[PDB]
């Protein structure tokens, strides 16, 4: 529990599923992001119980939870500040002029975080470049893992809804609501595609409904030009129709390291 007397509110960072997010300082020294949770957007009591366990997730490629302010409304969630913002918009700026080793290193940063969550049996359920952040050193970290469970908006939580992450979801989630470790593995392969495509929308010429149809029939995202055959094999292994045939994050990490040594 953070005392809100120790917070300042300095700049607006944007709006997400739970409303406004601000940049500020904690104890007049530490940069933070402050999620000011909008009324009616979150299952707050359930989150508060879960914050207790989320306080114990700590890994250098996971955005760090610093605390919460819950003796009040709105409630606040206080996290590590990531100066370069979301990975999706970062990938789309042509000025960075990324080398392919930098793109693989972004995939590796996210896979390390995901291997740590897998080790804790903890699902993200919305892994995508819009939900990863980049710090001032260009390190990518995974954000808002596990928070999908507390979203009140039916347009986000229904697999037929307008905000559901259709293009990052495997066929068994779309058809059957079958969530597992393997549904995050599928999203991870889509996130590698987003990285190697410099932030294009997956299935860029299709709607969500058409994408759901395409992937249940076996078709997959094409190889981005910047991906080698070896990088494409890694992302494509995440898309096996049989969930049990998809790798684990531990296996993907070893794959990514072997390709970095190769390239
Ligand atoms: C830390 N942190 C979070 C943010 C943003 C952060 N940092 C920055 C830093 C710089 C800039 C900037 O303006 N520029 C200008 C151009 O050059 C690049 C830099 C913007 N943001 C940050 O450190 C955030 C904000 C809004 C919304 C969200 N957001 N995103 C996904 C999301 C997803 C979900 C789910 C549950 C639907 C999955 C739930 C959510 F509440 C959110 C959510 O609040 C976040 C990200 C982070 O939460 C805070």
């Amino acid at each position: 529990e953070i005392d809100p007397k120790d917070l300042t509110f300095l700049k607006e960072l944007g709006t997400g599923q739970f409303g406004v997010v601000k940049y500020g300082k904690w104890r007049g020294q530490y940069d933070v992001a402050i999620k000011m949770i909008k009324e009616g957007s979150m299952s707050e009591d359930e989150f508060i119980e879960e914050a207790k366990v989320m306080m114990n997730l700590s890994h250098e490629k996971l955005v760090q939870l610093y605390g919460v302010c819950t003796k009040q409304r709105p409630i606040f969630i206080i996290t590590e500040y990531m100066a370069n913002g979301c990975l999706l918009n970062y990938l789309r700026e042509a000025r960075h002029a990324f080398q392919t080793q930098q793109l693989l290193e972004m995939c590796k940063d996210v896979c390390e975080a995901m291997e740590y969550l897998e080790s804790k049996q903890f699902l993200h359920r919305d892994l995508a470049a819009r939900n990863c952040l980049v710090n001032d050193q260009g390190v990518v970290k995974v954000s808002d893992f596990g928070l999908s469970r507390y979203v009140l908006d039916d347009e986000y939580t229904s697999s037929v809804g307008s905000k559901f992450p259709v293009r990052w979801s495997p066929p068994e989630v779309l058809m059957y609501s079958k969530f597992s470790s393997k549904s995050d593995i599928w999203a991870f392969g889509v996130l590698m595609w987003e990285i190697y495509s410099l932030g294009k929308m997956p299935y860029e010429r299709f709607t969500n409904s058409e994408t759901a149809e395409h992937i249940a029939q076996g078709l997959r995202l094409y190889r981005p030009h910047l991906a080698s055959a070896a990088v494409y094999t890694i992302m494509y292994s995440c898309w096996h129709e049989k969930a049990d045939e998809r790798p684990t994050f531990k296996i993907l990490l070893s794959n990514i390291l072997d390709v970095m040594d190769e390239e």
